[PDB]
């Protein structure tokens, strides 16, 4: 006798496993263990990854009610699952989704130069680098710093609840609520500081004092600032550290882009298609049963979208596991999910990673890894998959 299979399947994200190929031939909705001992629906295969994500009957609200079998323990409050929703019920979702393009006058730059400097800073300290203590995150901090218009010196605070912001624990996490509760006091504050008037954190400061925002509440304010400054660093200082695992791993691929930079954009929609930075299905719960294939999911159930079993599924991506940068669907991965819940901050994303792939090419054309690719330290219970240290040479 066997147990239940159990998910998440490795933290590695370096490798896909060979059984998510397997799940998804022979069962491509499967019942599942989580973390938490909860019994839920590993959906793995690119049409019913869509489906699950394009009904809203999965509903992610719904996945916060007290008694729902869980993923994972709750790191913020449960109104904050809803958190989109909430926005959107403010009035606030066009401008918040509007000050976090890449957009703004000045932004790329920012990012460039931003790049460059720590580039520039590994360089003379001399090799090895570290590409994601020293350059991927700083780079998603400084950005999400000046995206949010708050002081860079504030970053790295901020920056050093998402280790424990973003676990994906059986149980609760004392340290997760002292950090949040922490981090809304601040961003509170910044919204009474009349030094803050650019980004993101000054637009909400002006639509607050505002007639059609009296009744939004402070609360919720804070919240979006402290939930999108953690999402973005979180999900841009992951995806490029494992992008760049995997750009360094393909010296073909390094050459190319370092020779011909225009074709950075197809290869970053690559890297975003073949990733496994999030490490854990996307979790929604069943409001209705539904079919979906062979199963008839039921009302209360727990599914779980597994995006590299839609991402790697050949009969989407034929030679899944190859970067082409030809091919005729590119920006169709779930990368960035599907549906109701797609990714607010996808252009602000790719933006990170182009330009952070671009300096870094051009600082760094021989960039290599410093040490064998199995002593990477992958991060175990995490809502992401990174190694601890990125170790390089160039
Ligand atoms: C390459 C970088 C990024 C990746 C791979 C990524 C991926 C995703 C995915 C897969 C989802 C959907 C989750 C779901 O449906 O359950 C999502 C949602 C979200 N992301 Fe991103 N993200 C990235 C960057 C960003 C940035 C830069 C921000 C903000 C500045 C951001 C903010 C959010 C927020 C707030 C949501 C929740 C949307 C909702 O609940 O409707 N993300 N992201």
């Amino acid at each position: 006798a066997t147990v239940l299979l159990e998910v998440p399947f490795s933290a590695r994200g370096d490798r896909i496993p060979d059984a998510v190929a397997e799940l998804r031939t022979r069962e491509p909705i499967r019942k599942v263990r989580t973390i938490t001992g909860a019994e839920a629906w590993l959906v793995s295969s690119y049409a019913l990854c869509t489906q699950v994500l394009e009904d809203r009957r999965f509903s992610m609200k719904e996945t916060a009610a007290a008694g729902a079998p869980r993923l994972n323990a709750l790191t913020v409050p449960p109104e904050v699952v809803n958190n989109m929703g909430n926005i959107a019920d403010a009035g606030l979702r066009k401008a918040v989704m509007k000050a976090i393009t890449p957009k703004a006058p000045g932004l790329e730059q920012f990012l460039r130069d931003t790049a460059n400097s720590l580039l520039d800073n590994l360089i003379t300290e001399g090799a090895p680098a570290d590409l994601r203590n020293d350059f991927a995150d700083p780079l998603a901090t400084a950005l999400h710093c000046k995206v949010l218009g708050i002081p860079q010196e504030d970053g790295p605070k901020l920056f050093r609840s998402l280790s424990i912001a973003f676990m994906s624990s059986a149980d609760p996490i004392p340290a997760a609520k002292i950090n949040w509760d922490r981090d809304i006091e601040y961003m509170a504050g910044i919204l009474e500081n009349p030094n803050i008037t650019t980004g993101l954190m000054g637009e909400l400061s002006r639509l607050r004092k505002d007639p059609a925002y009296s009744h939004v509440s402070d609360e919720l304010f804070a919240t979006i600032g402290v939930t999108f400054f953690g999402a973005g660093v979180i999900s841009t200082g992951s995806f490029l550290t494992t992008a760049l695992i995997s750009l360094i791993q393909r010296p073909q691929l390094r050459n190319l882009l370092h020779e011909k930079p225009e074709l950075i954009p197809a290869g970053v929609e690559e890297l975003l298609r073949i990733n496994l930075s999030f490490a854990d299905g996307l979790p929604r719960l069943a409001t209705a049963d539904i079919q979906v294939g062979d199963v008839l999911v039921r009302k209360g159930e727990l599914v779980l979208v597994l995006l590299e079993g839609a991402n790697f599924d050949p009969e989407h991506f034929p030679n899944p596991g190859s970067i082409e940068l030809d091919r005729p669907n590119p920006t169709s991965h779930l990368a960035f999910g599907r549906g109701q819940h797609f990714c607010p901050g996808s252009a602000l994303g790719r933006r990170h990673a182009q330009i952070g792939i671009e300096a870094l090419l051009k600082k760094m054309p021989g960039v290599d890894l410093a040490v064998p690719i199995d002593q990477l330290v992958w991060r175990t219970r995490f809502q992401r998959r990174i190694p601890e240290r990125l170790p390089v040479l160039w």
